[PDB]
């Protein structure tokens, strides 16, 4: 499967916790997020 990402909407401030933008990227209807280590924003993943 692909994977498609897009910033999260919804994520409060600076993203150090993957669980954390997991969370919040679910509920925007994707199947999971990672925090970009490298900008700290939380990156919403669904297949494509």
């Amino acid at each position: 499967q692909q994977i498609c990402k897009a910033p999260s909407q919804t994520f409060p401030g600076l993203c150090f916790m993957d669980s954390s933008c997991r969370k919040y990227c679910i509920k925007e209807k994707f199947t999971g997020g990672h925090c970009s280590k490298l900008q700290r924003k939380c990156l919403c993943t669904k297949p494509c």
